[PDB]
Parts: structure tokens; sequence; C-alpha cells
């Protein structure tokens, strides 16, 4: 079995998607890479155009008509069978997107009668198994009728497919799955009626779950009992494995089926039964070192935790989650040590860690048991070995810069297209917030594979495109912003108002700002409308405002601050309007009374930038207090107009090292009492800046902070300070007039 591993190894790819094939018989490889392209149609969007059909079944006709001819098949036997298989299958599903029955049913009943007479691999069997679903799921598709289509796909789906199979068999589950859609029933009664099977069999149950994903919002039954019962059953008829045996069937495959239960259960975010816990940690008494129970146990205990409202029960079966999240790596491990020297479902293992990063944070680390950024070290350099073993492509930091140019759409069964878009968008959102990976074009490369892979789905690329253009504009990479925003997210999704507001930001960042200013005063507008004539806005309502405060400044910048003066009781009518007498997140920084303290300390600030009237800034500051940390830099910048500001910067300063005005404003002071405190304070802001630059995007992207630190870098003539004035110089010509924290709601 030497060079059977090869083949083996590639059929394994093709299941996963694969787009590269090396079998060692240039036959499997070229009809494996036509199955591949047909696939790639076919599996993307229902219709392959007559152009794609003529090249392909030309293509395939020519590919089985030469092929016969050669003869290094000869030598094996095995082989030929197999290849045979996969071409009339092809031939099938062309023939069938024709509109020609027959000869596509004379294909598939060819192939057929060849898989009967067929002589097996574990994994040729799992290959051999999806081909045998698709050549189901295509004769059943011949006959125009529902009725046939359904009884055929019954009795013959339960002849093929036994037990649910592996995520790594992507393709089949893409054919379980669309023989599934086809399929009409109610409820599993019905199921099992059909099916001629008991209504206990995880495989029933699974297609149901199947049938409950693929209907949305249509309808909801309560089962959870039912399944906690089947559960029991279940249990009392298992039996600990003896040393010379392997664990029961029966439970082993019913866990999997609840690993798909419990995850809908999440998801949904509906209740589950406590009595549930019983069953877990029976079922892991009556089972010995098993993936598969840790994997369930892991989505269970995280449903038991998140359904509690008793905080020690919340913070208990959390522990238990990762505990058998760690279990489920090692056993991982050890399965990959000995039982093979393959890995058993790469899928479901970046799924399980996708899942245990999604929903624990630094925080629920163990001392020894646990590390959360080992884990997601781990899970990126896992995900990156898994792309490139099977040389799926991948996107490069560099080519991630630019989407519009740089797009490659790849085609991956869609179970395995969900699982990658999802370990992407995680990982992405952990590594968020640090600079090294945004500078390192990191980020943009994650959101860019993510994006790769691609109503539900349209809102999801609707957020990671938004999110994309976020993160250049953070890069301030604000032209190619722009671009992507402007034609792939706005030209056909003008009911965002979040990539709007970006937009207007990064437009702002251009010398003249009337294109900024009416595109603020188009899409208000257009908010007005969606506010009052018709029922939209739910998180919209602070982007509303913030919008509003963004056309302030843009009025402030072009019409001069007391003309902008004139229409600050708008944004007070507007905030009335938006909040009646009767909190967007759950933390103090996102509720609704911050909103108005940071409206006061805007319409303070323009109060100050008029020499005029000080009392007016004054009297906003004590009415935003009066209703922490804005608040305090407005006293200290209205301290200036001496030492009380130096006090209040040092206050917001110890809260928060990274704030940015804060650092600004301390700077300020420092730059135009003992000569020994000015140094200690010259001292505090120098280290507090280098730490800044080092830690956050804001302060390493910001003009006035490499401004300071050049200032600080003066009296030395090193090289920091050439490049910091160079630095400094860069990003002076790269601010928008607000952060971009301000769209980001």
């Amino acid at each position: 079995s030497k060079i059977i591993d090869v083949v083996d190894q590639a059929l394994r790819a093709r299941l996963l998607g694969g787009s590269t094939f090396n079998s060692g018989f240039d036959s499997l490889d070229s009809v494996l890479n036509l199955q591949f392209r047909l696939h790639y149609h076919v599996i993307g969007s229902n219709g392959p155009a007559k152009p794609v059909c003529d090249v392909l079944l030309k293509e395939s006709q020519n590919l089985e008509k030469n092929m016969s001819m050669m003869e290094e098949l000869n030598d094996y036997p095995e082989i030929t069978k197999l290849v045979e298989k996969i071409l009339f299958n092809c031939l099938g599903i062309l023939f069938f997107h024709r509109g020609q029955f027959q000869e596509s049913q004379r294909c598939l009943l060819h192939s057929l009668k060849i898989h009967n007479n067929t002589a097996k691999t574990a994994l040729m069997e799992q290959y051999d198994r999806y081909l045998i679903v698709e050549n189901l799921y295509y004769r059943g598709l011949v006959s125009q009728d529902i009725n046939i289509m359904q009884n055929v796909f019954y009795k013959e789906l339960l002849a093929h497919v036994d037990t649910i199979p592996p995520e790594s068999n992507g393709l089949l589950f893409e054919y379980i799955s669309l023989i599934v859609a086809k399929l009409r029933f109610n409820q599993i009664q019905d199921l099992a009626e059909n099916f001629k099977t008991t209504v206990e069999n995880p495989f029933i149950l699974f297609l149901y779950m199947i049938k409950k994903f693929q209907s949305p919002l249509k309808k909801h039954i309560d089962n959870d009992d039912l399944y906690l019962k089947f559960g029991q059953n279940v249990l009392l008829k298992a039996k600990f494995p003896t040393a010379s045996e392997t664990n029961d069937e029966a439970l082993e495959h019913f866990n999997v089926f609840l690993q798909y239960y419990f995850k809908f259960t999440h998801i949904k975010k509906i209740k589950v039964n406590p009595s549930w816990y019983n069953f877990i940690i029976s079922s892991m008494e009556k089972t010995f070192q098993s993936i598969e129970v840790s994997k369930t146990a892991m989505f269970l205990f995280q449903n038991l935790s998140d359904n509690s409202n008793d905080e020690i029960k919340k913070k208990t079966f959390k522990r238990e989650s990762i505990l058998n999240f760690v279990n489920f790596v090692k056993y991982n491990d050890k399965y990959y040590q000995l039982h093979d020297n393959s890995h058993r479902d790469i899928i479901s293992f970046i799924d399980a860690y996708s899942f245990i990063l999604q929903n624990s944070s630094k925080t629920d680390s163990i001392e020894n048991v646990f590390d959360y950024d080992n884990t997601v070290s781990t899970f990126a350099t896992s995900l990156n070995s898994f792309y490139k073993e099977y040389n799926l492509p991948l996107m490069s930091q560099s080519e991630s810069l630019d989407w519009l140019e740089n797009s490659t759409r790849c085609v991956y069964p869609g179970n395995i297209s969900k699982v990658l878009t999802n370990a992407w968008s995680t990982l992405y959102e952990i590594r968020k917030y640090q600079l090294d990976f945004l500078v390192s074009n990191n980020l943009t490369s994650y959101l860019c594979n993510a994006m790769m892979l691609s109503g539900e789905e349209e809102k999801a690329l609707r957020e990671l495109q938004f999110k994309y253009s976020y993160t250049l504009a953070q890069q301030r990479h604000i032209e190619t912003a722009i671009k992507t925003l402007e034609s792939l997210i706005l030209s056909k999704n003008p009911n965002y108002y979040k990539a709007w507001h970006l937009l207007a930001l990064c437009r702002s960042v251009q010398e003249d700002k009337e294109m900024s200013y009416k595109i603020v005063c188009s899409v208000l507008e257009a908010m007005n409308e969606s506010l009052q004539n018709n029922t939209l806005l739910l998180n919209d309502r602070w982007q509303f405002i913030h919008l509003k405060l963004t056309q302030l400044a843009l009025i402030e910048e072009i019409f001069g601050t007391l003309e902008a003066l004139e229409t600050l009781p708008e944004v007070f009518e507007l905030y009335a309007t938006l909040f009646p007498d009767s909190s967007m997140g759950p933390k103090y920084s996102q509720t609704k009374e911050y909103l108005l303290q940071m409206v006061w300390i805007f319409a303070a600030n323009m109060y100050m930038r008029t020499k005029d009237n000080d009392e007016d800034a004054k009297a906003a500051i004590k009415e935003a207090s009066n209703v922490n940390l804005n608040c305090n830099i407005a006293n200290g910048y209205l301290s200036i107009i001496p030492g009380v500001a130096l006090k209040e910067f040092e206050t917001v300063l110890y809260y928060d090292e990274n704030n940015l005005d804060a650092l600004v404003g301390f700077a300020e002071l420092i730059f135009p009492v003992n000569d020994t405190d000015r140094s200690a304070a010259y001292a505090r802001l120098k280290f507090l800046l280098e730490c800044a630059i080092l830690e956050s995007i804001e302060a390493y992207y910001s003009p006035e902070v490499w401004w300071y630190l050049s200032l600080i870098y003066e009296k030395y003539q090193d090289d920091e300070y050439k490049n910091s004035l160079l630095k400094c110089i860069k990003y002076q010509e790269l601010n928008p007039i607000r952060s971009l924290r301000y769209c980001n709601y």
C-alpha cells in the first residue's frame, strides 16, 4: 500500500473541494480536474451557462474517447472503474443540465452499474460514498416529478449512507443537503415513516436538523425532551468499553447529531434543558477517550452556561466547556499520533477551535490546562497549515491591500465554506485591536480570506466588506478604502449608513471637503426619511447622532465656527426625536446617556473655539456632568482658556494610558513648579507616548503623537528624530475630521 496512499490523499483533497490533483494517474488527475471545474460552476450557483456546458461537455467527451486509447491504466483494473464512475457522473450532470434526460439517465445508470460491480480503503470508501450519493441526487433530479424524486431519495439514500459523515467530506454533505432540500416533511415522525427507520436513529435526526437549518423562520417545533429521552435510552443500552473493545456505536453516533443540535440551540439562542447535564456526564462515564463526546460536551456546556442565571453554575459550565475542549484537542493529537498519520476531521477541528475562541476571552484561561493566546496562535497555524497542505489558494499580505484588483473566488462545499469564513472572521475579531497585525497587513488578509468564499449571507458579506474598508482606513490607505467602499459596498447597498459615514470620513481627508459635506447632508436626509416616514433605524440611531456631529464639524471647518454655532440646536432637536422619554450595548460607553455627554462636549469645544463666550462652554460641561473622561478632557482644555489642566489630564491618563487627546493635552502643557518636576512629567509623557505607539493603532497613525514624540527626540539628534518627523508629516496629510470610531456602530 505504498502508492495507494498518494491516490487516497488526492481523493481527500477532492473531498474538501480541492483544486489541484497529483494522483499518480494522469487520467485521474484530468478527470478529477474536470470534476473540479464542473463543481465550481454547479456547486457555486444553480446554473452553469451553455458556454460552460459546451466547453466542459466537449472536454468530457474528448476526455472519455481519448482516455479509452491509453493503457497504463490496464496494469491497474481497480482504478479504472473509479475513473469511469467519476466521468459518467459528470456526463450525467452536463446532459441533465442541458436538458437531455435520457442520455443523462444512461450515463448515471452506467456509473451506478459500475458502482455495484466494485470490489477498499476507508477514504476510498468515503469518496465512493460521495459518488453514489451524487449519482442518486441527479438520478432523482432527472425525473421531473417531485414524488418519484422523493421516493428514490428515501430508499436509496438510506441504502448508501448509514451514518453522519465526517465534516471533512464536504461533497457528501453537499449532496445530502440537496437531497434533504428536495424532500418535504414537517416533523420527524413523517421522516422516520418515509424512511422506514426508527425515529431514534441519529442519521434521521441529522437529516431533520439539516432541514431545520435549510428552512429559516418558517417554523419551530420543540422536541428537546424527546431527544433527551432518546439519549437516555441509548445511554441505558450502552456499556463502558472493555479494554479489548470499542465505544458503543449508538452513543458515539448520537453525540454527533447532538453536536449539530447544540450548535443549533446556541446559534438560535434558544434555551436547553438542564437535565441534559446528567446525560453528558453519563456519556463521559460510559465512554473512554472520545473525541465526539468531548466536542458534544463543549457545545452543550456552552449552552448550559449561557442559559443559566446562577453565576456559579455559569462559571462552572464555562470551565467544563473549556476543559472538554482541551480533552478534544489532546485526544485528537493522540489519534494523529498512533491511529493514523492523518487527522480524522480537520474541519471539525478548526470548527471546535473557532467555537471556543468565539465564546471565551483571555480571562477564561486556566493555569496550565488552557492558554488563550496559545490557542489562538495554534488556531492560526492550523488554518494556514490546512490551506497549504491541500493547496487551497490563500491571500498574500501585500495583495490584500487591494480586493477589487486582486479578487478571486473560491468554491468549497457549503459546510466547509461556512466553517472557514467563520474561522477567518473570528480570528480577525480576536486580533482586531493589536497593532502589529494591522501593520503586518494580516488583518486585511484575514478578512480577505473570509471574503474569497463568497438575507443571511448578504449581511455577512456587507459586514465583512465594511470591516475591510474600515481596516484599510485605519491603515491610512484612504484612496483604496474610498474606492472599495464606493464601488463595492455602497453601489447597490444604500440602506447602509455605516459605510456612508465611513465614506464621509475618508473623503474628509482630502483638502477640499464639499464632497464629504454634501454626502453627509444627503445621507442625513436619507436617515431622516428612514427615521420618520419609514421605521428602519435600530443601532443606526447612534450613527444618526454621530453623523450629525460630523456634519457640524464639516460646517465648522468650511463655514467658520460661528455659522456652525448657529446650526447646533438641530442636534438637540434630533436627539430629542431619536430618543424619547420612554442602551445600544451592555457597557456604559454604549449607553444612551453617554451620547448626550458626547454632544455636550462637542458643543463645549466649539464654544471654546469661539473666543467670545467661555461661559457657554462652562455651562455645556456642567450640563454634561450633571447627567466621564471626555468631560475631564473638556475641563482640562477649558482650564487653559495652568495646573488644574494638568491634574485633569493626569486624571484622564490614569484610567486609560492610550487616550489620545489626554496625551496630546498633557504634551501641550509640556510644550509651549520645580525644573525637576517638569523633567519628571516630561519623562512620564515620553514613556506614555512610546507605549502608545506600540499598543494603539489610533496613536500610531496620529500626526500629533509623532509631532510631540519628534519634539522629544529633537534635542538628541538620532535617526528616531528624522523618522518621527517623516511620519508626522506623512500622517498630517492623512487625517479625517473625527476619528473613525464614530462610524463604527
